[PDB]
């Protein structure tokens, strides 16, 4: 049991908000993909596009629910309410999944992405999205559904007469809606849900994976001995020779942030060893200590304790009058910038940016992507099983799951737009 009053009222404030978002979703993707051409933009702008499609396909749907399930436009309209009202509760999903793996494929790798994707790329994978679930319910529509060339009767497409007015699609068969309605849930729903929930765990697990002083040092460096890794020398003798060095090192065959932790664990080693240093280091800042391991990767524990007039001025605890000392060095004058940036570290990670917000805003977007796929979309899904294997089950779980499904509209931009 669901009451007219309450499925109208559910129809229309779903309309009334997912209709402006999804225009300011889809202004919003058409202002930054001209602005950069970013290949997430093309996903939310397609995602925006297919969601106003339901958006403007609910108030026909509240009137439908209004005259109690009956069909109250013509015959000939019904196979166009059909592609505009559930071609967007299955798509959805196909963009959320592509959507999240881009946030998720530049926050795991982000200089392989970065290097690989393209905007018409991105395209490409919509078009194959539309194409798809047009495709998987056209011909499901073309021929199960009743008023194809599978079901020999004199009702008009789509349309089906109980006594009574003319319903469309909702009073079909359910010994034929059933598995008809299961394979749509089964193929273009538990699929692109698998990719979106991954894809928010490694997320998660690209949080967990970062360290401070290590994109402090990708931005600072990035013999002249060809070798791997940020900062990892491999061999002195040339390749072969020099590959399984890399290999063995870490399982496998032919990820820097291991190599990098090592050669770091085994530079404080450098730094204790040297008399010279091991004060200073030890009455440092955590943030200065990694400003200091900056000079060690740089120069050497020579080079560190050669500066002996400065490395006195911090263990004084004087900022100020160390950074003037270091202003005025050979060290200043050989690499210039890149000394600077080691100065006001010293003197104050301010200096230094820009992985953190967006391994964050990504953790954010899939995330957020999951939640609507599994409280819009989800419950809906979820009904084209339980009713395809209890029989017995009425229409009042489907129609609360079709309205679930159909507030998908509301909350879809705000994950995109948050
Ligand atoms: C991020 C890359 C970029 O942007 O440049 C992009 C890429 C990489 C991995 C994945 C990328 C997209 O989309 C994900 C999608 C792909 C489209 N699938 C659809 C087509 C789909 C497949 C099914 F078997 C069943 C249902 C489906 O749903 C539907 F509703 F859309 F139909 C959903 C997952 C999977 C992971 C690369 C250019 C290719
Ligand atoms: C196949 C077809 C034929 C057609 O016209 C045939 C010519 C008309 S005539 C014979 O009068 O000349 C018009 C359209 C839009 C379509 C058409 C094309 C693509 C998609 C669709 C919409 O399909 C569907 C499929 C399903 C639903 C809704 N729309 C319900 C079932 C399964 C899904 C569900 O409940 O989960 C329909
Ligand atoms: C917050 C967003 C929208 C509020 C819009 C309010 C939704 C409109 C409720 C009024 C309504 O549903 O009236 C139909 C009538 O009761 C049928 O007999």
């Amino acid at each position: 049991d669901l009451p007219p009053q309450l499925s109208f009222g559910l129809y229309v404030a779903a309309f009334a908000l997912g209709f402006p978002l999804n225009v300011l979703a889809i202004r919003g993707a058409t202002a930054h993909a001209r602005l950069r051409l970013t290949p997430s933009a093309v996903y939310a702008l397609n995602l925006g596009c297919s969601d106003l499609l339901l958006t403007v396909s609910l108030p026909l749907k509240a009137v439908e629910a209004l005259a109690s399930g009956a069909w109250p436009l013509p015959a000939s309209l019904c196979p166009v309410f059909a592609v505009a009202h559930f071609f967007p509760l299955y798509a959805g999903g196909g963009f959320l999944a592509a959507l999240s793996a881009a946030r998720y494929l530049g926050a795991a790798f982000p200089l392989g992405y970065q290097a690989f994707r393209r905007p018409c790329y991105s395209w490409g994978v919509c078009a194959a999205i539309w194409a798809l679930v047009l495709c998987h319910l056209g011909l499901v529509f073309g021929l199960e559904a009743p008023g194809g060339w599978l079901d020999h009767s004199n009702t008009s497409l789509g349309i089906n007469t109980p006594n009574g007015s003319p319903v469309c699609l909702e009073a079909w068969d359910p010994a034929s809606a059933g598995p008809a309605r299961f394979s749509l849930s089964l193929l273009l729903f538990f699929l692109p849900l698998a990719i979106t929930a991954f894809c928010f765990v490694g997320c998660l697990r690209a949080l967990a994976r970062g360290s401070n002083i290590f994109e402090m040092l990708r931005i600072d460096e990035g013999e002249g001995y060809y070798t791997i890794g940020i900062g990892h020398l491999l061999t002195k003798s040339p390749l072969n020779a020099a590959k399984s060095e890399l290999d063995k090192a870490i399982g496998r065959n032919t990820e820097a942030e291991k190599l990098f932790n090592q050669d770091v664990d085994a530079a404080v080693r450098g730094i204790l060893r040297n008399a010279k240093l091991k004060p200073v280091y030890d009455s440092l800042d955590a943030v200065r200590r990694a400003a200091l391991i900056n000079m060690v990767f740089q120069m050497g524990e020579t080079g560190v304790a050669g500066f002996t007039n400065s490395l006195r001025m911090l263990q004084q605890k004087r900022w100020d009058e160390a950074a003037v000392n270091l202003a005025k060095s050979r060290w200043y004058n050989q690499t210039p910038n890149r000394a600077k940036r080691v100065i006001t570290t010293f003197r104050t990670w301010d200096a230094y940016g820009l992985t953190h917000r967006r391994k964050l805003r990504a953790a954010w977007v899939a995330g957020g992507a999951l939640l609507t796929l599994l409280l819009c979309v989800g419950p809906y899904n979820a009904s084209n099983v339980a009713s395809f294997l209890y029989p017995n089950l009425g229409g009042s779980w489907r129609k609360l799951g079709l309205i679930t499904g159909a507030w998908s509209v509301v909350l879809n931009p705000l994950v995109t737009g948050y």
